[PDB]
């Protein structure tokens, strides 16, 4: 069964972010995500949905073990999460206090290494993408309708902190 665990969810800090040269829709950020190797090189769809002063040195989530995607010509290595719905996108928040390399995981889905690398073949980030959003104080949470016990676990870090969105409700997280 695909599980939340498997996913490498960290906080990230950007430290710079321009245009893509070659590609108006996109920032090229580089974003310290605690690797002992530097920062990485992240490409986003972000540009019609904020100005270049909102990317600086912003602390965000990112998904840090999907296979790198050749994003017009730039090797993206990560995955900035946002909650959006059909009008508007939002920057998943960091707790205060959150430092680059934090890990961040959902409640019970927390005591596992995340995979290297995932496997693309076993699509484990698109069978549980449908199932990441916020509730209605604007969290993120993961829904797990299989497990009747536990139907819905925060996102959180070491401290038990929580992840929010500025004010999308059942926002589409990912």
């Amino acid at each position: 069964k695909p599980k939340p665990s498997a996913i490498d969810f960290r906080v990230g800090f950007i430290q710079k972010a321009i245009k893509h040269p070659d590609a108006d829709s996109l920032y090229v950020s580089t974003i310290d995500v605690g690797d002992e190797e530097g920062p990485r090189t992240v490409c986003s769809g972000l540009v019609k949905h904020f100005p270049l002063d909102a990317m600086q040195e912003r602390y965000v989530v990112v998904v840090c073990n999907l296979k790198p995607v050749n994003m017009r010509g730039i090797k993206s290595t990560a995955m900035v999460l946002c909650g959006s719905n059909d009008d508007k996108v939002e920057f998943v928040e960091p707790p205060k206090d959150s430092k680059a390399g934090d890990k961040v995981f959902f409640e019970g889905f927390g005591d596992e290494a995340p995979m290297k690398q995932l496997n693309p073949k076993k699509k484990i980030w698109e069978h549980l993408q449908p199932h990441f959003t916020t509730n209605d104080g604007l969290e993120v949470i993961f829904k797990d309708e299989e497990e009747k016990d536990h139907p819905v676990r925060k996102l959180t870090n070491a401290k038990g902190e929580r992840f929010k969105v500025a004010s999308i409700a059942n926002a589409q997280v990912r």
